[PDB]
């Protein structure tokens, strides 16, 4: 069964601002998701310094981006620390975030949307280009779970019996809007990566599908 949770009020406001923003430079969403992926990789690697066994569920540390054109989906995967069920629930919606209201105020005063990561709330930049999102996550401390939001006032958390096992880490599965399908293109993804994520400690893999000729 799927469990349903209410978003904290300000987080619902933020999603609503972001999903209904005409604004330019939407490409910044990729920088933010790569940064989070990199943060999740830092954590597992730092944890592993004193607990090497933690790496064993997925010994390769990578960031991997997979266009799925038929579904109009873009997936960004990392083999970082992952999140437990309680973490998905608490950290992705139910609990007020320090920077939510401050960012919205900054935006309202003229701040660049790309400042979002500096307010600690950059995950929500995915709504720039997606109308729906699944966060699929496996922490060493829990089962694999699916968190899901359509920017509306509630999200669901479901035990994952439908997706590939990840050994450890997270997949952000972005259901792209019809006007943002450009982010399925290899050439476009490489440009955005090379522009705004030059200094990343982990390999960034692009999964490309090609008809044999
Ligand atoms: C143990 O740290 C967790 C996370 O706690 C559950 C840490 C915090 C949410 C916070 O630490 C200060 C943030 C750490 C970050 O690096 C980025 C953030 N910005 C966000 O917009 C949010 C809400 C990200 C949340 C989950 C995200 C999909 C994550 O992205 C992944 N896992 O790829 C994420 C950064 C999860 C990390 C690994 C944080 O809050």
């Amino acid at each position: 069964a799927s469990e349903t949770f209410e978003f904290q009020a300000e987080i619902t406001q933020l999603m609503s601002l972001i999903i209904n923003t005409v604004y330019s430079n939407k490409e910044i969403f990729l920088r933010e998701l790569i940064s989070n992926a990199s943060d999740a990789l830092d954590k597992i690697r730092y944890k592993s310094l004193s607990d090497p066994k933690q790496l064993e569920t997925e010994p390769d540390l990578f960031i991997r981006i997979t266009p799925k054109p038929e579904q109009k989906v873009l997936e960004i995967r990392d083999s970082g620390i992952g999140m437990t069920k309680a973490e998905l629930i608490n950290n992705l919606g139910t609990i007020a975030k320090s920077g939510t209201k401050a960012f919205m105020e900054a935006l309202s005063a003229g701040a660049d949307v790309s400042m979002i990561g500096q307010f600690g709330v950059g995950f929500y930049s995915l709504f720039l280009v997606a109308d729906r999102v699944q966060v699929i996550s496996k922490s060493n401390d829990d089962e694999q779970y699916i968190w899901e939001s359509n920017a509306g006032g509630s999200f669901t958390v479901t035990l994952d019996e439908v997706n590939e096992r990840i050994g450890r880490g997270t997949i952000l599965r972005l259901f792209l809007k019809d006007d943002q399908l450009e982010y399925l293109e290899e050439k476009r993804i490489k440009e955005v990566i090379k522009r705004h994520s030059e200094f990343v400690a982990y390999p960034i893999q692009l999964v490309v599908t090609k008809e044999v000729e």
